[PDB]
């Protein structure tokens, strides 16, 4: 159809939830990582339409530690993944899955997709197209209560150049957050390798979550996927698929 | 472990309990599963993930305001996000809370971890919280903003938590205060983003987890419905 073949022209290595779970799975079985002896945690966006991906792993890993918040940043930080550390199963490992989504409808346009109960669905990501619209509008321009928006559009700033030179600026936004996030996401490890010990890892998947019509599959865009030691060295890249 | 339960809390409910108690009530005001959007405010800590996944059997995949401790850090963002993705003529119902842990000795502050021979502290974030802003009291960047924003938030509890005979039994009580204060901030800041006959109904209380092999329970302290004005419509208190 319309929607699986627009998918396939901005991301040709696109894997289905299915296709990711299972490739994931079976490669870190290889390493030791079971269902009694792994903590899953996740960093995606609070929008419901995120949940299937974490419910796709958790019946493999079992029930998840959320670092996540709007966009899919990992807002949960060093506390957080501190915390998640000292919840891990002795002996153990923690996989961590996180990325940018995006919205592709029945026609194939991006920065959109189809809500349940809905005629129109907005956009997707919100938190993201709102923080690409103020950077951009001020780049072309040549308190909790809502601190969280403010660090997405912090961290999307120094993309606004890209973004306003964009062909598709759909497209180009969930690729701009993913990178954002992935620097978070390196010095959040970077700084809490003291909190995994011994044989303990981490191992990482990071990418774009592209959500579909509900009748549809959603799809993954794999960017990394690695293991970390307990001191912080990368053991192991399994990229590029 | 229940007797510590029901000796701190003797209003708490079983899970299950709840979930029948809410969705019941709530389907006299029209609350079903095609036209309601659930929103959770919880903490991040995995142990907390039970009470969304029984309340998600009901009312399907939902949408995600929590953060450390459970604060709604998602914030009025998320909120005016959350509202957008409601079922046309529909509501959402949001079920905030902060949670403790009580273990096999009936001890708070901590409860078995799955493959672990210590739990440590839950609520991790709260306990980690307390002890900064007690020991500041009684000395009378993204990268860890949201631990600072608990602290901030915890900090006015700071005498009622160091005079406490039991600081983990009182500290998510306190956490849940200050959650309750955020929440009602948020909603009466975002009433804007719910539109015509749409209503937000709330479930707002203290999560309290227990070792797996037993039931987790929920203390209700708030559940009201809201209208899209922002006037209270109805309180089930
Ligand atoms: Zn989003
Ligand atoms: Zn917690």
């Amino acid at each position: 159809n319309v929607t699986l073949t627009a998918v396939k022209k901005a991301f040709p290595d696109a894997l289905t939830n299915a296709e990711l779970v299972a490739m994931v799975s079976k490669r870190l079985s290889q390493f030791g990582y079971h269902k009694y002896n792994t903590l899953l945690a996740t960093s995606l966006c609070s929008d419901e339409v995120t949940r299937p991906l974490e419910q796709d792993f958790g019946e493999v890993y079992g029930k998840h530690f959320t670092m996540g918040g709007l966009a899919g940043f990992p807002f949960g930080g060093l506390t957080g993944f501190g915390a998640m550390a000292g919840h891990i199963p002795d002996g153990g490992s923690c996989l961590l899955i996180y990325g940018s989504h995006v919205g592709v409808s029945w026609e194939g346009k991006w920065g959109t997709v189809a809500r349940r109960g809905r005629e129109k669905g907005g956009a997707c990501c919100g938190s993201a197209v709102a923080a690409a619209q103020a950077v951009t509008q001020a780049y072309q321009a040549t308190d909790p209560l809502d601190a969280q928006q403010g660090y997405v559009r912090d961290m999307l700033r120094p993309y606004a150049a890209t973004l306003s030179e964009a062909e598709d600026v759909m497209v180009t936004l969930p690729v701009s957050v993913y990178d954002a996030q992935q620097k978070l996401v390196t010095r959040i490890l970077d700084e809490g390798s003291n909190h995994i010990d011994g044989d303990g890892q981490i191992a990482v998947v990071g990418g774009i979550q592209i959500n579909t019509p509900k009748e549809m599959s959603d799809f993954f865009v794999v960017r990394r996927f690695c293991i970390r030691d307990s001191s912080g060295n990368m053991v192991e890249n399994f990229m590029p698929l």
